[PDB]
């Protein structure tokens, strides 16, 4: 397992730490970015997290333990690519209704910023979550929970 | 890092784990272990570990963090082979004043149970302590600390 220092983590950063070989995010996500999350829901394959691509204890609307940080595994589920990080609402190349997330450039896969992948692309599942957990509110393991 | 749960570890046994192609023991010691310890130091190289094969927070006469446990590389710091565990007291071969702790069986060196080598044998210091951490009671973190 690895910690993640986020003690540092602005509002709207991405934080990478390496877990297995895997590039484990973690993202500051701002009241804004979490209001704009259910209005995803019409629009996501699997909006409820019913596919088991993450622990149960993130199992949940914003798919975390806590609304103020996303914990995920940042490769594509299509291809294995990394996807890009789109915070940003609204560009021009993803639409005016995107509500920030991710984009792969590979294939064009986009996902919410619960990691949630959209309908029709050619990811057909949500980004993994690690079991991880708090050790306290500015460290979190990765990895391992309990 | 790695992981280490010694939830189930008795008083007296070793476990062993992996931590980057090394072996890393955690021995549960007792107080009776731990009462002996002192005695060695007479006759140990470095009883106060001033050469730095381990931590600060390893750096006192037990090389530890809590008294309970030993945490260290399983590696003579001789020629590299990896010493026999000799936790009983007095064992014939080594000895009636024999104290419990670890053997070399490529060239006899010997330790004690806070991993001191004993002057006088191929050895010529402490077995290295990796940097670790309680992440709480019974689970340690090898390879990183806070
Ligand atoms: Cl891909
Ligand atoms: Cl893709
Ligand atoms: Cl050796
Ligand atoms: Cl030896
Ligand atoms: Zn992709
Ligand atoms: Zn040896």
């Amino acid at each position: 397992p690895v910690e993640a220092d986020i003690s540092k983590l602005e509002p709207g950063a991405l934080l990478r730490v390496k877990w297995r070989g895997k590039p484990v995010w973690l993202v500051h996500r701002t009241p804004e970015m979490l209001a704009a999350l259910p209005s995803n829901d019409p629009k996501l394959v699997d909006p409820n997290s019913e596919v088991p691509q993450q622990p149960d204890y993130c199992k949940n609307p914003t798919r975390s333990i806590k609304p103020q940080y996303l914990v995920a595994i940042g490769i594509c589920t299509h291809l294995g690519c990394s996807p890009t990080y789109r915070p940003e609402f609204g560009p021009d190349d993803l639409g005016a209704d995107w509500k920030g997330g991710f984009f792969c450039p590979c294939h064009g896969s986009r996902f919410d910023l619960a990691a949630r992948v959209f309908k029709n692309v050619p990811a057909p599942t949500n980004l993994v979550i690690p079991k991880h957990v708090y050790l306290n509110d500015t460290t979190i393991l990765i990895g391992e929970d309990r």
